[PDB]
């Protein structure tokens, strides 16, 4: 119910708790920045650089489920 | 230095007014955003884009400023 875009303008510095991500999903095209967000079980949306080697460690461990 | 949440962001303006009575609060969008927007939440909890060089945005504003 929101037209409103999430965009990522900073990326976390270091590693989140892989633990308590629930899932992950890629910030629009629209946005001026690529990102990788990665949410939490307490909701955070977390913002991360999709080229760090951990962030695509944690992607490819969310995608085989 | 930044926040490194997400931050909403404005792409698209809602065409035209919407109804005053429907709208509770408003929020001009991140100045990191590429455009520069008015949301508007509604009493339904709805998020709205809006154009802030809108003459009828500039008076919801200043109408909501009064409530
Ligand atoms: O209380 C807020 O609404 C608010 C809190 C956060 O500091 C930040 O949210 S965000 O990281 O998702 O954007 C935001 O603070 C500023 C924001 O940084 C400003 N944009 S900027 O000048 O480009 O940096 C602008 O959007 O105003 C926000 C709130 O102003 S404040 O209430 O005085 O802090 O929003």
């Amino acid at each position: 119910s929101s037209d409103t875009t999430p965009c990522c303008f900073a990326y976390i510095a270091r590693p989140l708790p892989r633990a308590h991500i629930k899932e992950y999903f890629y910030t629009s095209g629209k946005c001026s920045n690529p990102a990788v967000v990665f949410v939490t079980r307490k909701n955070r949306q977390v913002c991360a650089n999709p080229e760090k080697k951990w962030v695509r460690e944690y992607i490819n461990s969310l995608e085989m489920s």
